[PDB]
Formats: structure tokens, C-alpha cells, sequence
């Protein structure tokens, strides 16, 4: 079981633990499959400079990257999608704002995002765009 707190403890001290978890990065899975970016770690909310490449090194050499580690998901519709996400309320936003097929999902930009799921969280975020794969 990997958790922030442990993970940024190790590489660091738990001081930007609630940073992280209130900013969405609470689950250490936000970064299994995509390791955190220099725009993610700086747009949450760093002490100062000197710790960013430590986070980026650290968060990029974590040893999590496997050959049979390929396994995805398949869902039918926004809500089992979100469901294999760490979330289901969104189910509501997303259907009221008129997400029915996934495709459409793919058919929004960043802005559009930000604006129609009105998410404005990084965790979130990174979550459902590497869910999508948008690029």
C-alpha cells in the first residue's frame, strides 16, 4: 500500500502532505502510471526551490514501472468510468454538464475542463486525463 505521506516522508518530511491530499494528491496511484511534472509539483504549492528536483528525481525513479503492468479498464459509461478513477460524485457534474459518451470526454480541452467539470484540481486532474489520454 503506497500513501503520500509515506512516500513524501521518505523522500523529504511530511510537510506538504495536507498540500498534497487537499490539492487531490492524496492517493500515491495519481502517479503510478504518469510520475508528478514540474508544472504539478510547482502549481501545487512548494516551500521553495531545492525541492523540486527532488520530488521530480524521486517521484521518476520510483521503482513502480513493470512489463505486466499493463492492465486498463473498460467502462460503459461516465459513472463506471469514474468509478475505476477514485470517483463517483463527479457522476453528477459530468452528467449534468452532458458527458454521456466517453467519447465526448475526449472532445473538451484543458480550459473546457476547468470550466465545465470545474475540477481546478491537480490530483483530480491528472487522475481523469490519464484515465482519457488525452495526449
Amino acid at each position: 500500500v503506497q500513501t503520500v505521506g509515506q512516500w513524501l516522508e521518505s523522500i523529504g518530511l511530511p510537510q506538504y502532505e495536507n498540500h498534497l491530499m487537499a490539492n487531490g494528491f492524496d492517493n500515491v496511484q495519481a502517479m503510478g502510471s504518469n510520475v508528478m511534472e514540474d508544472q504539478d509539483l510547482l502549481e501545487i504549492g512548494i516551500l521553495n526551490s531545492g525541492h523540486r528536483q527532488r520530488i521530480l528525481q524521486a517521484i521518476q525513479l520510483l521503482p513502480k514501472m513493470r512489463p505486466i503492468g499493463h492492465d486498463g479498464a473498460h467502462p460503459t459509461s461516465v459513472a463506471e468510468w469514474l468509478d475505476s478513477i477514485e470517483l463517483g460524485d463527479y457522476t453528477k457534474a459530468f452528467l449534468i454538464n452532458g458527458y454521456t459518451s466517453m467519447d465526448l470526454l475526449k472532445k473538451i480541452a484543458e480550459v473546457e475542463l476547468i470550466n465545465v467539470l470545474k475540477i481546478n484540481l491537480i490530483g483530480h486532474r491528472k487522475r481523469i486525463l490519464a484515465s482519457l489520454g488525452d495526449r
